[PDB]
């Protein structure tokens, strides 16, 4: 009889079934154009891709409030129910969210690069690359180590490879009968006569420490980044040579043992 | 008497009825619906359901907050009820839902698969499978670790068997007085004559570290992941036996004895 | 003289006494109701009464928003009420809604089950029950812990009894002086002779590790789980007669005295 | 001139006044009537008190904002005024309602009772008696122990006297050379001897470790609680006069000294 | 020309002035009523004070509403602006409140008091006084040390001066050799000859240990709080001199040196 | 054409800045006459500036309420916005805010004092100053430290220099054959002729422990905080000189050789 | 027909561009004005720019409120969408804005300057620059370790080079039978031969602990901070070298052994 209120009916739900596709097509418009401008202003792609997924996600919602309204349901309750969706997807996405912020840091100001060997966090190697959610480092023995963006950012960088010198420090024990001087002209010596060792850098050559069965000298040298293992190596090779050579000995743990017989 | 007050409130019981199975109907329709495009963009089952779980009781709060306003209690009311209702949910399932988000990154990254084995924040072992709420890996002795994803992905995963070739090193403590070409030459014989150590990598074999007792020579040389320990057991069985064959000595721990009787 | 007025707030307080009985009423068939639908799909009994009574305090939270209103208090005003009591119960219960939870997945996907032995965040026993809020465990000296469910699932599970198959390790030390291949030989003649030790898993017998004062041999075999205790007390005492016999020592620790008198 | 305002004002306070008193006789009715109740269903009185004194402020913070409406503060303010209130004292009370639930469940579920020896957390000692907030535990020396029950029931419950029967282990390190079936078979006939080992539990007797000095056998035997000590004292103390009869000897520090004069 | 508003601009100041006098008046009168009621109930004065403090600001809010209103600013923002302060003002306070319902607690439950030796959490030393946010302390040597209350309350109270009665124990390591009888009848002797130990309570003489060196008994006697340190000092000095006098020696470290020449 | 509706935005536009300044000059006017008010009160300074400042803030956004509601901006929307920015600030701010806290508290409370040597959870040195978010302290070799106020009131703190009088502690160990009574006498006389020791304080000279090469005893003493360390320094050498003249031997590391020639 | 609606909807249309434009550009001169304000009260940079960007935020969000009410967006709705995406970018925020308020306060206290060698939570090295959100410093070594500025701030700042003047201390540990006095009297030669050690300072020189094998001695002297190490180096040598000219011993470990021949 009354065939008045069920045209009326079909003909909210079609309203609304017309403003999702409207609101959909606009907001993928808008999304869009706001994307395009982000990138022609120079700005990071993933930062212009959450914003833009932001501004589509409220103009999807500003339709889902609309065409819900035109089906009778209220503003309060599509509020509410998006509220509670939003808040789940929140709470699942939350630590992704802070690694994807992390990484963005991370390749904006650059406290490592790929190829450098860093010691994130008391995990030490090589840089392969910095990814949405996760570096990626290689250690010096092969294995492949992926560490979250946050954890990275939430602590200390330790970059080995940034500057361009760096040092290197010997303690050497020697008997305490030994000549402090030979000791410190033959190992000023050895580090004047290694050419990959920096002249006009610290040349440290000192007794140190009187330990328990040794007098130790310390020996600091500085060398471009690239050669300091191999001055390590070549140093220590020297320096037992000639401490050899020279009679200077490298004492074994020492005893006095005072005999007494019951 | 007044009968129409009676009956109204029948009619309102049997339109709140019906808007509820209506509206569950309605639900599980476009639940569904939704689900089924979302799979057909090929977007992660997990994912899909979790969407889909969302638009469906969202549906079915809109359909409770129509039917219990028919019953005359306030859209207030049931935005309060309900949003307690979805909070206590909430707070029961928060641990299940972090750990359901971390396994769909697992899956989706793929830092470590089935097979690999992996030190996940001090446990290592083989992977056998990622769960929906935790992984199962299964340790060299037999031992089965189950680790909820949500703390795998929160902290540092080491890749054993990510990459094809490793590294061994070997540490190898000589007497003082033991001459230290003889025992570089020794040694490189030995890593040269191996087969399964690759040639075009480093090849180290240097003197470290005057140790209080020994002279410490470290040998670093790669192989394929599969001879990996296979090398370093025969590397150090023909080091062992060239090295008692040509006098090298391996030193017991030394000890200085000055000996004073009272 | 104005009888009206108190026979109105007469009615309204007999008015909301019927309300409040038959929401409460009410309240208890739907409750009830809800639970054998869900609990007819199989779905779990823990699950299903917390949503039964979900279901039955929102009733009965409409119930009282309709009485209090009654009788004259706003709905904002119970709302918050109630929004503030629940808020207390909710502060109060957390804890025991998380350990609620984590036996409702313990018991659902089974990382372990009673019988079993397991080391829970460093507490190692036989599995007794899971109960509502905790599990325990008897140690293998008799202790009896009680842990909380949702500290078994937040950390790593590992389980001694799912794998049939476990691995045994045996380091044994013997002098320098030892023959590499009679020891060897023995070992492995040790290990093929005992009918526990599965043959078509490993059976390594190698020299692992050059000591102090010994070179240590390793040796890796499988058994079953109910026996590989008894393997290895039979394997150690079959080694160490067969060692005495052959005349292999077991090396005190070593040290090499440098006498000096003065 | 204007004598009704007056009026008018003082009428409202005394309906406020009114207003106050009733609330205040209402609520202690209804709070006390649902105490009783509860108490009736044998529900337990600390959460019977804990729910009745919620129904007793919810029903004086309805008086309050009827009351305060009468003088003209609106509804909103009062609630916003009773929630700052309410936050202040929850933020203040936390602690003690996390105490107060933990005590309940402590009590209800009774992972230990009153007389028996626990571990909680790192300290170990009797438990006295567990109050509303804290157990006391007294330990083997004499100290009291203040426990905190939400500190107790968040970790682990290690209960020594729950277990009628408990076990015993011995480490006995005897000489390399001693003679392996006559050490089985003293200590075989010392724990048969043994009336309060149980017979129908594990009597383990076995050679357990190659140690640097010594070879360690492992006696594991299984006592009533009430007896674990005084059995523990007394085998030991017939382990070393058999021992000592036997000529079985309990070596001291072994080492083997290379003796090299210079 | 109209001078009727600026009147009423001038009234509105002036009853806003007059309502905020008179709500400043009525707050504190009403407070100090509520703070005398609850001090005559026995009410702790801190929880009474605590509790008046949020009455008169709550009466001073509801006051600052209504004078606000009357200047013409919204209850809303008069709401919004006062709750940005609370937090504000609670942020600042949130730690000095969790101290000060800490230290109620520590007066009202009395886990230690003033004079008592106890250990709060890794510190020991005799308790001087509970302030309102924090405990002093003096330790043994003369140090003040000031802990918070919630630190106090939040972790284990170890009371060493509550039980009137403690207990001592002595581990005494004598030579392998020496006979197990006579040094039992000699410590038993000690023990039983000082009448300041218990002999009511525990007594224990038993051989506890098989050490590297020596042969260690356990002695476990009780004494009043006020005499363990002086039994413990006299007991000790007298088992020195007795073993001295009966020849039963404390040994020095053992070692067995097995002599080689090469 | 309809030149009045200009107008009225004009004046809008004018009546909003009219609106701003004049509620920018109350502002300061009102927090100036409270912060003085509170100053009168002899109120804490920096508590007086904070409250100020909250009242002026306060004001000020009663203010940008008004105007922005004059240009047809909302309530709700001017709260809102307003909320947020607040809320960005005090993110920014709340560490600043509990070290304010915790530094006004430092000063109203004083654990320590200027010139007083503390322990902060772990560092040690002279107080120089509590700063407004920070407290300084030199160390004993120079280093300067500075600890934000929150961290040093949320731990412990040890304060050094509080009381006039604290307790040396001396462990002295004596061969085993030495005499007890000689080595207390001693011990006694020295102790007894020095002026700077408190004779009415406590003097233990006890035997204290068996230790492994020596006969420990514990010499506590007190005297005044300046004197604490030169006592120490004065009574160890006479302690040593005084046993030197006596006989009274400090014994090295003992051994028991037993020896053994295969 | 209708062409009046749609142009309508099309003015409205135009008129929320318009709105969207003149808010932008009255946001930028706003925020703009602002920004110069606060720069010229001397105001910090970085504080002037994160307020500035707050006020413009805030009139793009009154302006987007008012063109998407124009378009038909209720306010409700547009206020609770611009708050879920302040909501995400505050999430992805938080971190970047502690480091930048943690550099704020760096920058404005200066606990340390560009070119001091601080220690800032266990890594310890050159300050090179406070930046934005993180502070760079450099090694000893020549490593380079970026530490986020909020960890900074959050822990204690110890430093190095703050104070002009730093101590030295030297533990000699010579033989028992060294002459206390002759030892004294050749360390205060020692320091009061050098001239970088300042004399108006503490200069001791005792005998400090009865070692093992040695008696311990401190001196404690002070210097410039840029002559400490140099002192340290140069008074260690000349110790070392008239201690062997006056014949006092360095003693190695000493130990007394008791020969038992059996
Ligand atoms: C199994 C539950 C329903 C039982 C049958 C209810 C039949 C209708 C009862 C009457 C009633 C609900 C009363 C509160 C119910 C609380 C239930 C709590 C438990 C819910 C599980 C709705 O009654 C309303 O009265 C209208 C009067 O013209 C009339 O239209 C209808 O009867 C109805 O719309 C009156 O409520 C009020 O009616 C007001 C005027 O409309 C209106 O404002 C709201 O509606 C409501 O504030
Ligand atoms: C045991 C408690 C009830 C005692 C009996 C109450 C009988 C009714 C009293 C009168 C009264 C409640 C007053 C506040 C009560 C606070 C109780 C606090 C404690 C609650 C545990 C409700 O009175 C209302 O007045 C109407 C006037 O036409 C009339 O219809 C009814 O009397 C009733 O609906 C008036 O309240 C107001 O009435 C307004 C006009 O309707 C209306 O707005 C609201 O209703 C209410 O803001
Ligand atoms: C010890 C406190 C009460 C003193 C005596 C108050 C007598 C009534 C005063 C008048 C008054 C309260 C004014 C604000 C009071 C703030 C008190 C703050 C401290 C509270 C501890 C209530 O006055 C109302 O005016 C009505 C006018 O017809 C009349 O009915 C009544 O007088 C009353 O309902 C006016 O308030 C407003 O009245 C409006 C018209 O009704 C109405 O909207 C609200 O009511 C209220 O926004």
């Amino acid at each position: 009889a009354n065939q008045a209120l069920l045209l009326s009916y079909a003909v909210n739900i079609v309203a609304a079934l017309a403003i999702i596709i409207v609101g959909l097509i606009i907001a993928r418009m808008i999304s869009n154009a706001v994307n395009r401008l982000m990138i022609s202003r120079k700005i990071d792609a993933t930062v212009a891709d959450f914003l833009s997924a932001l501004v589509r996600y409220g103009i999807i919602a500003f339709t889902l409030i609309a065409a819900l309204g035109r089906v009778g349901v209220q503003t309060a309750s599509v509020i509410a129910v998006l509220g509670a969706a939003g808040l789940a997807v929140g709470l699942a996405l939350q630590g992704s969210l802070s690694n994807l912020a992390a990484g963005v840091l991370l390749v904006m100001f650059r406290p490592f690069r790929a190829g450098e060997y860093v010691d994130l966090g008391g995990v030490a190697g090589t840089v392969l690359s910095v990814q949405i959610f996760s570096t990626t480092m290689r250690t010096a023995d092969g294995k492949i180590i992926v560490i979250p963006n946050g954890k990275i950012i939430a602590g200390n960088i330790i970059n080995f490879s940034r500057e361009p010198v760096r040092r290197n420090e010997f303690i050497i024990g020697v008997a305490y009968d030994s000549d402090i001087d030979q000791v410190k002209q033959i190992l000023t010596n050895i580090i004047q006569s290694e050419d990959r060792i920096l002249k006009d850098r610290e040349m440290t050559v000192r007794l140190n420490e009187l330990g328990a069965s040794s007098i130790n000298f310390v020996v600091r040298v500085w060398s471009n980044s690239g050669d300091l293992q191999n001055v390590y190596w070549d140093v220590l090779e020297r320096i037992k040579r000639e401490f050899d050579a020279a009679g200077i000995s490298f004492p074994y743990p020492q005893m006095d043992v005072n005999f007494k017989r019951v």
